[PDB]
DNA sequence: CTG
DNA sequence: GGAG
DNA sequence: CTG
DNA sequence: GGAG
């Protein structure tokens, strides 16, 4: 099966990802920015107990670490959501290079009607943050019944950060550049963590999907085995139904 | 004085006006209009007693007459104000030929710095309405303590009617056409019932004003002696102060 | 009265 | 959601 | 939590 | 007068 042949490529069997070829990202600030420290709004016990196992898993994975930072933004009430709006305002803008899906799909021709669709799991967390940029994303974490109050921050590209989709898309494009060169017959559409491979034949789509999974796993990315649509003639991609070259 | 020399021209001494050269006006309706009869809102005694002497004076003057009409619009609460909006909607539009005052004043040159300003009193009432058009403007009048309920209507161009300013301005232009031809040295600006005469010299402004008053009174119009600004170098006209050729 |  |  |  |  596909699950057995590519254990490294699937999130189910490959462990948390880590894009080993990508340098840790430095996040430039705007020219006039200084740190902003926003007080953590008090959180109910119900919310805290709901968030806690998530925080602990991230700590165990090294995705969160303790820190002392002049930056602080609040966590909101369950899985944790950080309000990074005041950090986002202080970070230098980058050009938005992620194509809109309508335009991305224009590049899909009718000669290629066999499709594989993969979505990468925990995509942003596969990209490391440079230690100089980690303090930007700090938040407070209290455990009233263990006696630890202090800050944590992210060692990977965080959710809620305005440049994460663009930085991830650019990184994955660098990492898949050689795959494209080695498989010029195939069409590969990338939309952040949502990937479509298109081929002429069921076989060429199988061999290409095998190459792509091998490549993704080797690079440190992980795809959802549960959601994968492998070597079909009909797939859902980016909210479209792809059938008969339509849509 | 000016009051003594031109008794016919002034409202104070000449009686109510009546533009004797102007045919009674016929008011064309829109192609699809039919009569509208709006019920008179009950009026308080205080309002009725306030309006009554005005109605009686207009009846005495023949400006109001009794009628039976399929049209009816309400009087509002003191001097009477008729709500003619539903009649206005059913009357055919005419081109708006009254110039805006800014443009009207552009036609005043600096060579003419002696001014006379007259305003005509009860201007619209000087124009007769054709009997076929009189029923359009009917309203109800009750006297609870004399026992008369029935309609009245106007025999003259009414207040509140959307075409009155334009029809009056056009009529007065016809009536003053010959004056302009006989006095080509003078500037005469007309804005509905507000008239400015401009001359080169105090004398020429006096002789022109004498001619204009004689002409206006003869035609049946009446000017306010109280408000007249006669042969001055400074006047207020149409909300401007005219001084030194300025404004 | 019905920005 | 001051006009007549 | 801050048309 | 739904965003993070």
């Amino acid at each position: 099966t596909w699950l057995s042949d590519f254990p490294q490529a699937w999130a189910e069997t490959g462990g948390m990802g880590l894009a080993v070829r990508q340098a840790p990202l430095i996040i430039p600030l705007k020219a006039t920015s200084t740190p902003v420290s926003i007080k953590q709004y008090p959180m109910s016990q119900e919310a805290r107990l709901g968030i806690k196992p998530h925080i602990q898993r991230l700590l165990d994975q090294g995705i969160l670490v303790p820190c002392q930072s002049p930056w602080n933004t609040p966590l909101l009430p369950y899985r944790p959501v950080q309000d990074l709006r005041e950090v986002n305002k202080r970070v230098e803008d980058i050009h938005p290079t992620v194509p809109n899906p309508y335009n991305l799909l224009s590049g899909l021709p009718p000669s290629h009607q066999w499709y594989t669709v993969l979505d990468l799991k925990d995509a942003f967390f596969c990209l490391r943050l440079h230690p100089t940029s980690q303090p930007l994303f700090a938040f407070e974490w209290r455990d009233p019944e263990m006696g630890i109050s202090g800050q944590l921050t992210w060692t990977r590209l965080p959710q809620g950060f305005k440049n994460s989709p663009t930085l991830f898309d650019e990184a994955l494009h660098r990492d898949l550049a050689d795959f494209r060169i080695q498989h010029p017959d195939l069409i590969l559409l990338q939309y952040v963590d949502d990937l479509l491979l298109a081929a002429t034949s069921e076989l060429d789509c199988q061999q290409g999907t095998r190459a792509l999974l091998q490549t993704l796993g080797n690079l440190g990315y992980r795809a959802s085995a549960k959601k994968a649509q492998i070597c079909q003639k009909q797939v859902k991609y980016l909210g479209y139904l792809l059938k008969e070259g339509q849509r």
